[PDB]
C-alpha cells in the first residue's frame, strides 16, 4: 500500500495506519448501544487562513482528530466513514483551473483516492448529494470539549446538514478513547520523531557556547529536524531556557522570545520536538551551557535523574499516574533535603504539598498527534485539587499503548519560594540562607518520551542522561556543519 | 531613545520609527475635514491562538496596522492615539500570578512604558474607563477591505464601546496612505531584511545539489535568517520550486509542499524572504540546478535579466506602474522571438495580449510590514480588465517612499500555452517545433525589492544576477555587482 514519504532518510509512513484506526473508531462505535444502524461519522478537515485580513498565507497543518482518521495533508477536506460497513469517503475541493498557474497540479479524485487508500473520493461541493444517497439514520459529528485548552472542538457542517439527523455529543468520547491507546503503525511513527529529535537535541548540546543566543540553538534544532528530518513544524514552539529563564516552563513565546544571551555559569534547559506528519515529539535536556556542571548544578541534575529513572522504573500497567506523581514529589523532597536546602521530616513535607514549590506542574501527559494529547480526564476521571497534581493532564491508571511524558523538574521559582517561606507550615522546612544560593539558578527538567507495556514501559527517547553523559557529548569534537 | 534588537549583528530598530507612525497619521487626520477635535484613535492588537480545540500554542506574530503604530510584540493589546495631541496609550494585559511560573515576568506598566516609549500604559479592563475619562468627540476605528485577500479588517471592541460615538470609516483610508510611504527609519529595516535575505540566498546558491530535496533549502535559508539575522518568522512560505515545480508560481504550500528531489538539469526558483521585527523582504533567486545554464537556460534567464534591469531603469516618480508591467511584457516577447519561440510581429502579439501566457501575473507590488503591502488600490485607482495586468496589486503612479518588488517571470505553463494555441488570435505566433523543448521547463523569476526616490529608485537586495555571477556564485565564489 502507499505511504507517505519525504524521501532521503525519512520515514515511510503507511497510510495503512489511518484505515486502521477507521476500523478500530467503527468497531468501537459498534459496540455503543445508543449508536443507530446506518450511522455515519462526518469529520471536516482544516481549512486554509492567513494572517488577519492580509493575503499572508499562513502553512496549514491538518486538525488532529481528521489527520488521526484520514491523514489528509491537503487543506478544506471532508472524510466520512459508514460505521456498519468501515468504508470511507473523502471529499475534496473542486478547484478552479487558476490553480495550475499558482499552486499546483489539479489531482484527479483517482489520485487522492489511491493516495489516501480510502473507499471512494468526491467532490466537497456534493457533499449532501452523496450523503442522501445512501440514507443514513444519523449523522456523528464531533464535539466535545479539551481538557487542556478548555475549548469546544467545532462540529462539521455543511450546506445541507440541517436535513439530516445529527447527533454530536456520542463520537468525541469513543475517538479520543481510540486515540489515547496507540497502535503498533502509530508507535513506529513516535518512534522516529523521537529519533530524530533526540539526534536534533545532541546537536544542540554539542553546538551551544557562551555568548549564544537562545534562540540561535532554537534555528538549529528546527534546522535539523526538517532537513534531516522532513519535519516542517514543530510540535510546539522550542523553549530554550538559559539561567534564570529556566525556571519559565514555557519559555520561548512571544512575549519571552528565547532571546537572552547564554552566560558562563548557566543552566540550560531545552524543552523542543519535532512534529512528523503531525506525529509529535516532546524531548526536554538539561545541561550546563559551559559543559560542566558545578557542585550545585550536579546535585540539582541528579536529583531530578533520580525521580524520572524511578518513576519509569515503577511504570506499568495498573499503576495509578498521580502516585508516580507523588512518587517524584518525595524523592525532589529527600534530595533537596541531602543538598541542605530543605531539613525536618519528608513525611511532613509531603504533607504540607512541599514538593509542589519546586514542581509546580504535572509529571507528565499524554502524547500522540497533539503534545498534549487527549484523553487525559474522561467522564469518571476526576483532576485532583492540590498543588502540583491539580496540574496533572491525566489522572489515570496506566495501560499498555498510552504514551505518555515522564518529566519531573525542580525549579526555583521566586513567587512560590516566597508564599512558602511566609507559611509556618512550609517555611519550617526551608533553610533561608541555604536556598538563597539557588535564587536565579533557575531550574531542570528531565523529559523522556515513554509507552507502556504489558510488562512495564518502552523508552523511545535517546539523549546522554548522566552527567558524565553529558559532559562527554558536549566536549566532543564531530557532524552537522550548516554554511 | 530605546531598540528593538536580538543582539549579535542584529539590527537595533529604534522605538522612534513607531512613534513616528503615529505622528504622521495625526498630521494627515488632523488635515482631514472629515476628522472633528477631540478624536481618538483605537487600535486592537492580535490575541494569542491555539491550533484548532487543543492547547498547542500558535506562535503569535502582531497584527500589522497594530505593529505600525506600535512595535507591541505582546498579545492581548490595545492602543489609542489622542489625534488632537498625538498621546499614545498602550494597554497591556492584566496577566494571572500563574504566569509567572510558565510565562515569564510579570512585567509592570512602567517596564512597558520604557519599553515603548508611549506616553501611558494601562490595562486592557480599564480602556472604557480611561476613555471615557478623556471625554472623546469620537472613537475612530479600523475598517476596511484588503485588495489582495478580499478580507474585511475587523475594528477594535471593548466592553462599553457602545457608549461611545465610534467611526469607522475614516481611518483605514487614512493609515494606509501612511503605511504606503515608508520613513527613512523604516527603510533602514527594509534594507536590513534585504540584506539579510540576500545573504540567505547566496548561502542557498552555495549549498544546492543534485539529489536534494527542495525543502533542505527551505530550512537551510530559514536556519540562516532567523540564527544571523533574528527573523524568526519568513515573510511567506519559502516557494521552493525545482523542475516543472518552478511554473507554479506559489509552489510550496501544504499541498505542494517543496517535496521534489531536485534533478541535473532542472532549473530552480526559489522565491524566499525572512521578517524581521514584522518588516518584510521578498527576493527570488532563478538558477541551474547543477551550477550551469544550459544554452536555453539561459536565453530564457537572460530574457528576465532585460526586462528586469529595463524596468528598474525606467523607474521614478510619476511612472503609471502598469506602463511598466506593459515594458515587462513587450521584452518578454521579443525575447522570446529572439529565441525562436515566437515569430511574427511584436506590435501584435501585445495587441493580442500573448505576454500574459508566458507572465500571468502582476509585474510587483507594494512591500512593508507585509509581502502584499496594503494601498495598491484606494479608491479611483482601477484594476485593469486585461490578462496579467488583473493581476497587478497596484495600479498606481510611483512616488518617492514606496517600496515595491519587480518580479518580472518567464514561464511555461502548459494550460495556457495550449488556450493560445487553440486560439487564431495568438495560435500562430507560437513555434511548436522550438516551444516543444521548454515544455517542463518551468520557469524564470527574477525579484528585487526597490524603494521609489527623486531620482529613481534605491534597490535594497543583492544577489548575483548575471549568468556569471550565478555560476560562480554556486561554485563558492560569492563576486557581483548591483545593478545601477
Ligand atoms: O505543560 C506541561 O504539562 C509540561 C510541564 C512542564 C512543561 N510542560
Ligand atoms: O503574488 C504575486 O503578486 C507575485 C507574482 C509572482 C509570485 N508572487
Ligand atoms: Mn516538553
Ligand atoms: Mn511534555
Ligand atoms: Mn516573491
Ligand atoms: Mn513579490
Ligand atoms: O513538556
Ligand atoms: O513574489
Amino acid at each position: 500500500g502507499p505511504s507517505f514519504w519525504l524521501g532521503n532518510e525519512t520515514l515511510k509512513v503507511p497510510l495503512a495506519l489511518f484505515a486502521l484506526n477507521r476500523q478500530r473508531l467503527c468497531e468501537r462505535l459498534r459496540k455503543n448501544p445508543a449508536v443507530q444502524a446506518g450511522s455515519i461519522v462526518v469529520l471536516q478537515g482544516g481549512e486554509e487562513t492567513q494572517r488577519y485580513c492580509t493575503d499572508t498565507g499562513v502553512l496549514f497543518r491538518q486538525e488532529s482528530f481528521f489527520h488521526w482518521a484520514f491523514g489528509v495533508t491537503e487543506p478544506g477536506c471532508y472524510g466520512v466513514i459508514d460505521v456498519d460497513t468501515g468504508k470511507s469517503t473523502l471529499f475534496v475541493p473542486r478547484l478552479p483551473a487558476s490553480h495550475a498557474t499558482w499552486m499546483g497540479k489539479i489531482h484527479s479524485k483517482e489520485h487522492f483516492k489511491e493516495k489516501y487508500a480510502v473507499d471512494d473520493v468526491q467532490y466537497v461541493d456534493e457533499i449532501a448529494s452523496v450523503l442522501t444517497s445512501q440514507k443514513p439514520s444519523v449523522l456523528l459529528t464531533l464535539r466535545g470539549v479539551n481538557t487542556d485548552s478548555g475549548s469546544v472542538c467545532r462540529e462539521a457542517s455543511f450546506d445541507g446538514i440541517s436535513k439530516f439527523e445529527v447527533n454530536n455529543t456520542i463520537l468525541h468520547p469513543e475517538i479520543v478513547e481510540c486515540q489515547v491507546f496507540k497502535t503498533d503503525m502509530e508507535l513506529e511513527v513516535l518512534r522516529y520523531t523521537n529519533k530524530i529529535s533526540s539526534e536534533a537535541h545532541r546537536e544542540v548540546m554539542k553546538a551551544v557556547k557562551v555568548g549564544m543566543k537562545e534562540y540561535e540553538l532554537e534555528s538549529l534544532f528546527e534546522h535539523y529536524c526538517y532537513s534531516r528530518g522532513g519535519m516542517r513544524h514543530s510540535s510546539y514552539t522550542c523553549i530554550c531556557g538559559s539561567g534564570e529563564n529556566s525556571a519559565v516552563l514555557h519559555y520561548g513565546h512571544a512575549g519571552a522570545p528565547n532571546d537572552r544571551t547564554i552566560q558562563n555559569g548557566d543552566m540550560c534547559l531545552f524543552d523542543m520536538g519535532g512534529e512528523y506528519y503531525c506525529f509529535a515529539s516532546d524531548i526536554t535536556c538539561s545541561f550546563p551551557a559551559n559543559g560542566k556542571f558545578t557542585a550545585d548544578q550536579k546535585a540539582v541534575y541528579e536529583a531530578v535523574l533520580r525521580s524520572s529513572r524511578a518513576v519509569m522504573g515503577a511504570m506499568k500497567p495498573g499503576v495509578w499516574w498521580p502516585d508516580m506523581h507523588r512518587l517524584a514529589d518525595r524523592i525532589h523532597l529527600e534530595e533537596l533535603a541531602h543538598m541542605g536546602i530543605l531539613s525536618g521530616s519528608v513525611d511532613a513535607m509531603v504533607q504540607a504539598h512541599l514538593g509542589a514549590v519546586f514542581m509546580p506542574h504535572g509529571l507528565g501527559h499524554f502524547l500522540g498527534i497533539d503534545v498534549h494529547d487527549v484523553g487525559g480526564y474522561p467522564e469518571g476521571v476526576e483532576r485532583i485539587d492540590e498543588p502540583g497534581l491539580r496540574s496533572l493532564r491525566t489522572a489515570r491508571h496506566l495501560q499498555p499503548g498510552m504514551v505518555l511524558t515522564v518529566e519531573p523538574g525542580i525549579y526555583f521559582i521566586d513567587h512560590l519560594l516566597d508564599e512558602a517561606l511566609a507559611d509556618p507550615a512550609r517555611a519550617s522546612f526551608l533553610n533561608r540562607e541555604v536556598l538563597q544560593r539557588f535564587r536565579g539558578f533557575g531550574g531542570v527538567r528531565i523529559e523522556e518520551d515513554v509507552v507502556v507495556t504489558d510488562s512495564g514501559i518502552e523508552l523511545l527517547t535517546c539523549v546522554p542522561r548522566t552527567v558524565e553523559e553529558i559532559e562527554a557529548c558536549m566536549a566532543g569534537c564531530d557532524a552537522f556543519t550548516p554554511f
